[PDB]
């Protein structure tokens, strides 16, 4: 329902979390299968292997997706994209790893260089904004000197 | 802040992302409930399903949203209502399995696709027509 | 990506939110400190368990926290939102210490503050748009019947 414009803006980021969201599945996948071989969150050896590492993966999501949106919303949209597929990929690594165990934490220099866009972006905005009302002030000033000239 | 026409193409999955948030709350609070009365099997129970309903919440919310802007806002708003519904009585039952509303989840990814399709179709036609134009402007142009 | 007066309506909110990013990341970090004094599990140590936990609780809410801070910061204001938003953060701070050395829920108040900004908010849209409706079809009504001059 969106405007063309907008839509080519985003449309990189969208299908990242997208592809994102088919993972989350796919992890959600994995619990369910390790689960069937009541559902409890303790089991087999295997299951709280499979259960531990889906919910480190979910309790990083929430962040990860809102640094992918800040970084391409307020920085550039290519690079932002580029980072959060390859953030997909260290995803997948990490969770297999406990099909075999990795640490809590992962993709940490993904998430910092989105979070660096995005504080370059808002940086960005901010000197675009001053020099905006830098250049409205500048007019306004002219306007009055050269007011009685254009009488 | 947002603009009139703005709001109204997301107005209704505002709405269902908000009764979300109550369902949410209402999940938690039960929550509450038993942790101050693997420990007892009734705070467990709870535990457990609020903990499947957040951890499936994000991606809910993803898709919810990229079906609702990138495609159609109504169909995907009821589909999140229906989402709501399911997950009440999925919830409920616990005090199943890992997931539920796998079918409605499903039907958003869809959408999103259907959508990211459908702006390709008039990307590719708009500059096709551009090129049109702009050819037609290079041939007609030594008549004028 | 976006025009400079988008971004205006919601650069506070994106602060907010990133300076959550940082104390998630935080959260985080203590979580994988305790967990080297222990193979990643949920059970263990006390002192892991408790770290763990807490952490757990603010991510179950975090969503939520996410959901109504940008519906009241977009549909209502974008100030008194990103302020409320950032005494979550102060709020959820003191909430993560103290549970180391309060229950499952923090932050009740801020929530539902933000919940009835964004409620406000869209009964606001729905107050204008009937307005503009009736506005529009007043101008018809007069303009069908002044037509034969
Ligand atoms: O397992 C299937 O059949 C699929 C599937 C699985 C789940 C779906 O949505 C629910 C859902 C979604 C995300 C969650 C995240 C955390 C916890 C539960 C979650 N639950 C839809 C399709 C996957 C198989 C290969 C990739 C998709
Ligand atoms: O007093 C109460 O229980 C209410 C309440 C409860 C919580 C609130 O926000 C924090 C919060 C929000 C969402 C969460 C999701 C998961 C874990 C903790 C969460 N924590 C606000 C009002 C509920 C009463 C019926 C519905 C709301
Ligand atoms: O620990 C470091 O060195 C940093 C760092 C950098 C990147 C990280 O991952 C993103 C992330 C964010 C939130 C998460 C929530 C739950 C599980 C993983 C999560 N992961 C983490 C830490 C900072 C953390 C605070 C001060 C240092
Ligand atoms: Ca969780």
């Amino acid at each position: 329902s969106l405007d063309q414009e907008t839509v080519g803006n985003v449309v990189l980021l969208a299908i990242v979390t997208l592809i994102s969201v088919v993972q989350n599945g796919f992890f959600a996948h994995k619990v369910e299968h390790e689960s069937r071989t009541s559902f409890q969150r303790t089991g087999t050896l295997a299951f709280e292997r499979v259960y531990t590492a889906n919910q480190n993966c979910v309790d990083a999501y929430p962040t990860f997706l809102a640094v992918l949106w800040s970084a391409g919303l307020l920085c550039s949209q290519v690079p932002a994209a580029f980072a959060g597929l390859m953030y997909l990929f260290v995803r997948q690594k990490y969770f297999v790893g406990y099909l075999g165990t990795p640490g809590y934490i992962f993709g940490k220099r993904i998430i910092l260089f989105l979070f660096l866009m995005s504080v370059a972006g808002i940086f960005n905005y901010y000197l675009i904004f001053f020099f905006g009302s830098d250049f409205e002030n500048y007019i306004a000033t002219i306007s009055t000197t050269i007011s009685p000239l254009l009488l």
